[PDB]
């Protein structure tokens, strides 16, 4: 039965946030982070956040083919969700950084993005009253608290809790029969026989391993634009050209557009290039449509975060720096 | 006793939101106005929303000498905060706009601000398949309640919901004496002593008219930019050259920097500033720091908005315009 080769590929995400391994999530460490994601202050300009790539309204992306931060300037990647990141091996489209806690400072960084740098950052949480305590309550035994480590450190415990349980194809997971439809069954069984989950399995729907963008045939320069080799320029290993973490496909139909170009706005669209490009197979149009069925129910919980009240400036406060 | 001098002076803000004529508070009304507040894709960009400017999080403003938008244009003025907003006698800094439902329709249409057109916005809107049916619960005597009217009355109810009652002063007011400090209270009788009440009267300590910035002295051409006139561009009647609608003060030790250029970052320069520009007096250093106590005793409640969780493109949704 389909459901019970799902039952052996795939795993409902649970309830519970998952312990990160030294970085204990107390409540006053994942108050911070969450204070911290939605702060605009940890950019240069004062005017960029990391809900604002990451939004988590809009299933924890932008919805823009590539994002746009510090200057308007427009990166080369599309925003993948913070939804349930915390499951994946590891973070970015080339995986190049290894948890949640690295993957935070590299926005912060960089100039496309957020365009701060690590010594300005410090000097203006420590410029703002209120953060300083804060930072002592997460972070009790350390004399210099507020660090650049540790503002990655709370901001992993918030993005831990940002996963989506729930979803229909998790109660059918668990054994609800019902809780998906028919023709969401028969996506189902289209997906597993023609190899998707090879790539796409475990907790996550995907986010397992790496794989060229193109097994079978090439997507073209325009989803494939040909400077971005992906994991090749991570590792300088020629067998990584065009080689990408597989995504999850969890909350896939709320984060269009699709692949790390952003360039394929349709997701029945995405599915016929995976099976193109992927399988060397052309999806007929009504197994897309069942298989895009089966991935809407994929869609879990959306969290229901409180904005943050965050701590005013005083007056050393760094001025905004836009230029 | 200057308890009493205040209390018929000021009144504290109500807990209840005010009613607007001719536009209900239904809770479907107000929730869609919160949905709108956060929703990117009221701009053309689909990358910002009224919170980017007036984030919640911040005191209602963004924190820039002035406001930042599409295509990283910066603007002539400061963001003011939609904090009690709602209690002021016409909206932006010049009035020009009569009530809260007129002022959204500005930024919207604003080529710096969120760069959008009322009929893209209305085509977007009725393409994301959850907007319509919230539309409907809201306005359910509309054949077509999708419009831009509609989009600007369900923000307006939302933003009355925006009001900050219990500010220690408010408790003052209602008869606690102790709930400000003494020197608090002598900043008070400062403030009355010096005639700053006439302009910042009422119970919003603000909001309430129309006055000259530089009654007795020119604030300078960096403070008082010469171009920006002020009521003038709106009337085009000469008394009206460089007249401001007074802000309230509520909230203002977190609404940093401060007049309607942005210019002034301290807010005992500000109150100096006032001294000079409104009184022709010189307000010493002690005296302006006592005054600055009590205006930090105008700090209410911060709203506790929760994020909300926005509904999906469809495929047939508008793609982002970010040229
Ligand atoms: C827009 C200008 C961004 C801002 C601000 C932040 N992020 Fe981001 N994020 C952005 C892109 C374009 C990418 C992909 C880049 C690549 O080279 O692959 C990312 C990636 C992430 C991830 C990885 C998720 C995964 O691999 O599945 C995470 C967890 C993430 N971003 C988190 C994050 C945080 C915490 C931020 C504030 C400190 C932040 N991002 C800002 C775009 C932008
Ligand atoms: C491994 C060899 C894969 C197989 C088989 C399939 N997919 Fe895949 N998928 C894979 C990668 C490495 C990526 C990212 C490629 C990139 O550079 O962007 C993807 C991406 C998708 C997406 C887009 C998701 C998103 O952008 O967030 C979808 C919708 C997707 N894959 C679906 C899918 C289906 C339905 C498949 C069977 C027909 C399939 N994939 C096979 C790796 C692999
Ligand atoms: C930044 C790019 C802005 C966006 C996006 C929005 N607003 Fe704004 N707002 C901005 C400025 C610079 C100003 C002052 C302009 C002037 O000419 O005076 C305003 C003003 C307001 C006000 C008036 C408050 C008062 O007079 O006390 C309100 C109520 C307001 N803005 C609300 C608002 C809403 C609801 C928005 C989304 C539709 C919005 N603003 C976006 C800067 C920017
Ligand atoms: C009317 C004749 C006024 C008197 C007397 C005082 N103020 Fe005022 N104030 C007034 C206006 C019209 C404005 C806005 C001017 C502009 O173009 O920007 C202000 C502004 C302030 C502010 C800044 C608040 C903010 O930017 O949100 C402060 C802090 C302020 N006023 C304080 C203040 C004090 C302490 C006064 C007595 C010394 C005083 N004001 C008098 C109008 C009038
Ligand atoms: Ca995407
Ligand atoms: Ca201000």
């Amino acid at each position: 039965d389909v459901m019970k080769r799902a039952q052996g590929l795939f795993k409902p995400i649970p309830a519970k946030p998952p312990v990160m391994k030294d970085n204990p999530a107390s409540p006053s460490r994942v108050e911070l982070g969450r204070m911290l994601f939605f702060d605009p202050r940890l950019s240069a300009s004062h005017l960029i956040s990391c809900n604002t790539c990451h939004n988590v309204g809009l299933g924890g992306t932008d919805i823009l083919e590539t994002s746009i931060g510090h200057g308007w300037q427009k990166g080369p990647r599309n925003s993948p969700t913070v939804l349930n990141a915390v499951y994946n091996i590891a973070q970015f489209w080339d995986g190049r950084a290894e948890d949640l806690a690295a993957q935070a400072k590299g926005p912060v960084q960089a100039s496309v993005e957020m365009n701060n740098k690590p010594e300005n950052l410090v000097a203006t949480l420590k410029s703002i009253p209120g953060y300083p305590p804060l930072f002592r309550k997460a972070f009790p035994g350390q004399g210099d608290p507020v660090t650049f480590d540790n503002v990655a450190k709370a901001i992993e415990v918030f993005e831990a809790t940002l996963v989506t349980p729930d979803a229909p194809f998790d109660k059918y997971l668990k054994g609800n029969r019902k809780a998906i439809s028919s023709t969401a069954e028969q996506g189902l069984a289209l997906f597993l026989d023609k190899g998707c989950a090879a790539c796409h399995s475990g907790v996550n729907m995907g986010g397992t391993g790496y794989f060229p963008f193109g097994v079978r045939e090439d997507p073209g320069p325009v989803v494939r634009p040909v400077d971005d080799t992906g994991r090749y320029k991570v590792t300088s290993t020629a067998a990584d050209k065009y080689v990408f973490r597989s995504p999850s496909l969890r909350n896939v139909a709320i984060t269009m557009p699709y692949f790390h170009s952003g360039k394929v706005w349709k997701l029945k669209d995405a599915v016929k290039i995976m099976g193109s490009a992927q399988l060397g197979i052309s999806i007929t149009d009504a197994d897309a449509d069942k298989i895009v069925t089966f991935l809407n129910t994929l869609t879990g919980a959306q969290p229901k975060v409180m904005h943050p009240v965050l701590p005013p400036n005083s007056d050393d406060t760094p001025r905004p720096v836009s230029n």
